[PDB]
């Protein structure tokens, strides 16, 4: 009838090798880009001569703005994220005043710009990017990985001209009052659907294909309001240009019921896709 | 067999009283506030003594920014609701370079404000609130009103500390590319939910009854990752202060399936709610 066990009852305080990274590793190049913390540059490692990307961020502008444990949770993330259409890193270091990132280096820079200088794509290109996102949504599902919207400015261009899904826009929507508000009021009906299965990537999938061909989204309208109305009851129409096959793509990715937009396998399987893209 | 009808067969072009207000009809006293686009003023209808507040926007800053069609929205919807709980809207005017919007005036700041100096609200101060936002929405709903989250920062206080939902923030994810990211790349069934049944609605408002009673949020955390697990799978604790009457509403309002939530007569129902509501 004794309650003195053989067991633990004391409070527990749950609140507690090889060459390293060095900035001298690196010849610095020209400035590649910035965002609101980060600074990208071209970088090559001295040993090697290889060719990346380095990025430094300041650590008194980080946690000036609370946004220190969001960056360190995107760095453990996409560091173990390895596709390749998903934009590497390759690793991380930091010293007194600054956090870098060795990053793979994009030589054609993203597919808004791009898209800005042809204002549309065709077929080919189109179909070709399409098999790599989905290539890489297949990773991303099997990884469990929370992530956005995939849209062309989160896209960067590989040397050969292959899709690269940058991690743009972390520090958006990150809990620091933030700028453009948190989740903390949306239930999980709202937010569940990315990541559980495919049908909502598969949707915005469809949105990218149209915005490819097309050159705008298509159910942009002037208000909030309107564009709300557009989605939800799938009010779009497609320019005459756009061929048959992939008015039946886009068609069937953009279907309201989720349960009918095909999987990712479907997509690739697509005579539509099969017969324009190179991948 | 004739196809020549007496019908018109034309192409169309679809691309096509009283006093009204001026600003001598006002006078001016302090700034009550300013926004990216607005600026509040303390204002005085001269011909009845009555104190509203005047809210000037500049028509060159709307169209370099291209978010005049949604302001315009904006006018158009909030001054068609008339509920004692939603800041109402008596009407606009517009000159050479500006827009002029005439507001009830509302005394006692915001409830975002208030909760910063108080720290926590009490029972009585909560569930007084709730009755009133839960009025509000039901009129919402009613009117098939799309809105927001009901933040703090959305809600003024009257003169007599009454609720006043208010529409900041329009500007922020409206379609311009836009700072905050917008809708275009959302499926159905993740913008949906609002505005269909009052379920959303009744998730966020439980997030307000524990951020009201307990002073922060129930699902706050370091990243937008653990925030979405947290919400997703209901990973929330309750202060030793909060009492069983308190606990048993939010708990209900908090439910992961959506079915399960109480409706908004019976939120006005619940046994804590009648014991510590004055309205
Ligand atoms: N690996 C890369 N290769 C080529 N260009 C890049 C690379 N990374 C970034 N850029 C460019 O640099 C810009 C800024 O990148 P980045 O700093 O990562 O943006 P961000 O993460 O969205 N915001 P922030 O982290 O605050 O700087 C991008 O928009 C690209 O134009
Ligand atoms: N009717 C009002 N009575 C009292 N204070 C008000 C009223 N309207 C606005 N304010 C105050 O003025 C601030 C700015 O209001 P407002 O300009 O409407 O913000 P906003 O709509 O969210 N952004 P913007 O429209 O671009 O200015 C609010 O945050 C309040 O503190
Ligand atoms: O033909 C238009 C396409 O040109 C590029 O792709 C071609 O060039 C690459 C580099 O040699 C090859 O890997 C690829 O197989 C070629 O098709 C571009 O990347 C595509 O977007 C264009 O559709
Ligand atoms: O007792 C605390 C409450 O004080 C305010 O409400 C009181 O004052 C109002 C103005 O006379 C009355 O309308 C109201 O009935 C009173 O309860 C305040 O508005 C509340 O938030 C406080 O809970």
């Amino acid at each position: 009838m004794s309650y003195s066990y053989d067991a633990p009852s004391d409070f527990i305080n749950f609140s507690s090798k090889k060459r390293q990274w060095a900035l001298e590793d690196f010849e610095i190049g020209r400035p590649l880009g910035k965002g609101k913390f980060g600074n990208v540059y071209l970088a090559r490692e001295k040993q090697s001569k290889f060719i990346l990307a380095l990025k430094v961020l300041f650590k008194a502008q980080l946690e000036k703005a609370g946004v220190e444990h969001q960056l360190r949770r995107e760095v453990e993330i996409q560091s173990h994220l390895r596709h390749p259409n998903i934009l590497r890193l390759y690793g991380y270091f930091h010293d007194a005043t600054r956090v870098y990132l060795i990053l793979e280096y994009a030589p054609l820079g993203t597919v808004y710009r791009e898209l800005q200088k042809l204002s549309k794509f065709d077929e080919q290109r189109t179909a070709t990017y399409i098999t790599e996102l989905a290539n890489a949504l297949s990773y991303v599902h099997s990884k469990r990985v929370i992530h956005r919207d995939i849209k062309p400015e989160n896209l960067l261009l590989g040397s050969a001209g292959e899709l690269k899904i940058a991690d743009f826009g972390w520090s958006v929507h990150a809990p620091s009052t933030t700028l453009c508000g948190t989740l903390d009021y949306l239930p999980p009906e709202m937010i569940e659907g990315r990541m559980h299965d495919e049908k909502v990537d598969l949707w915005s999938l469809g949105v990218l294909v149209y915005e490819f061909l097309v050159g705008k989204p298509p159910f942009e309208a002037n208000t909030y309001q309107e564009t709300y109305k557009r989605i939800s009851r799938v009010e779009f129409t497609f320019p005459d240009f756009v061929t048959e096959g992939a008015r039946d793509l886009i068609s069937r990715l953009l279907k309201h019921n989720p349960s009918q937009r095909p999987m990712l396998r479907e997509v690739l399987e697509h005579p539509w896709i099969t017969a324009n893209s190179s991948k």
